């Protein structure tokens, strides 16, 4: 079939949904594309470089709230951005494991910069804004990893596992997110007081 | 060498530090123990069951703040428990990836129950206490995963990557933790007011 960048990524995401990250190989990617392994090698050198590219394209295709709206609060932006990040990660099998370990790509340089300058325009230091941005990322990735990778009790534990089951963990994620944003807001409003 | 449970786990953690999770196999475990693969098979059926056991023993050996001290605040307990969880996860190469996906073991039933009852004794609903406990776990695992799995910039991004480098991410982790606990405390003190 066609082996432009877009078709190779399309095939690899479709294979990812079929096999998961551990089972995704260049050999099964060559099979799905109806080509020999050395043909594929011209286009994609190894599994490392494939996963790096998926990680970037899944966010390019499906993370539609990278940027704040005109006049949006920093609280509302972090909320929307976290929900968008979570959705994009959940959209493919093992999607969070695909994202894990990746550093911003040159193609998202300007996005991450904008996020950080935006927080600095709203009264954060670069440091405090970085802390807030990393805490949202680390909380969101952790939540989606346990959700995806989870794919004679004592009473509380029994009832709790029941509660976590009754939805995907969207409730626990959205509640924790509100707690993190409020804690950031309490820190920011304090200035130099003891808080 | 000796193949009691304790010696097999000792060998497997030492191999884990050598190879990482992806490179850890029952074949290299048999080699390190100076045995044949079918001998090992009697003791440990597969990689799945090995990793499940490591995940539990790393916390049994090295997570020493599973439980609150006599008279400890819920805020102080969650802080200490998060730092202890983080330390235990960092202690082995890919330790967070080993933990990821695991459900409490029967051997830790009574620990997780105690944590949840403790939060309920301090004014949380079972639900709100579960949310707080899962938010700490998801935030801690996310932070340690990016730390472990990370193993012509625009200005803010350049300076920020510099800041995250200057330590392991202990600063960003401890700051985010304070934000999460304060957000939980604001939620809890609100009762039925609009907050
Ligand atoms: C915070 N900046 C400086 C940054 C740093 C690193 N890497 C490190 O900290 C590396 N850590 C060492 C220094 C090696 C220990 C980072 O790894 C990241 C990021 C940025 C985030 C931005 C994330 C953001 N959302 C979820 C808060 C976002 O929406 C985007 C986006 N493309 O639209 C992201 O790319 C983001 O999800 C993301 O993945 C980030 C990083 O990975
Ligand atoms: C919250 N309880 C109900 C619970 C549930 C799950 N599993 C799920 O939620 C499964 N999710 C589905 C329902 C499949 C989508 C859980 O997976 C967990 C836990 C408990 C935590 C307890 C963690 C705790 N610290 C870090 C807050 C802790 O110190 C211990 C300990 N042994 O001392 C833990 O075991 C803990 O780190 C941990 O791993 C938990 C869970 O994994
Ligand atoms: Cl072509
Ligand atoms: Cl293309
Ligand atoms: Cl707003
Ligand atoms: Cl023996
Ligand atoms: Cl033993
Ligand atoms: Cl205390
Ligand atoms: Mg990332
Ligand atoms: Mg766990």
């Amino acid at each position: 079939s066609r082996l432009n960048r877009e078709s190779v990524i399309d095939a690899a995401l479709e294979l990812l949904n079929e096999t998961g990250i551990d089972g995704l190989t260049t050999r099964k990617l060559a099979q799905k594309l109806g080509i020999e392994q050395p043909t594929l090698y011209w286009h994609v050198k190894n599994k490392r470089a494939l996963l790096d590219a998926l990680a970037v394209e899944i966010l390019a295709r499906h993370h539609d709230y990278s940027l704040p709206a005109a006049g949006e609060s920093w609280q509302s932006f972090l909320r929307n951005n976290a929900m968008s990040f979570r959705r994009a990660l959940l959209r493919y099998r093992d999607g969070a494991k695909v994202h894990l370990g990746t550093r911003p790509d040159e193609k998202q340089y300007d996005t991450v910069e904008t996020q950080l300058r935006f927080m600095t325009e709203n009264g954060f230091s670069l440091r405090d804004g970085l802390y807030a941005i990393s805490a949202v990322s680390h909380f969101t990735l952790g939540a989606v990893l346990e959700q995806q990778e989870h794919t004679n009790l004592p009473p509380l534990l029994r009832e709790a596992l029941q509660i976590m089951d009754s939805d995907d963990g969207e409730q626990a994620f959205l509640h924790g997110l509100e707690s993190l944003i409020r804690g950031f807001e309490v820190q920011l409003t304090a200035l130099l007081q003891i808080v």
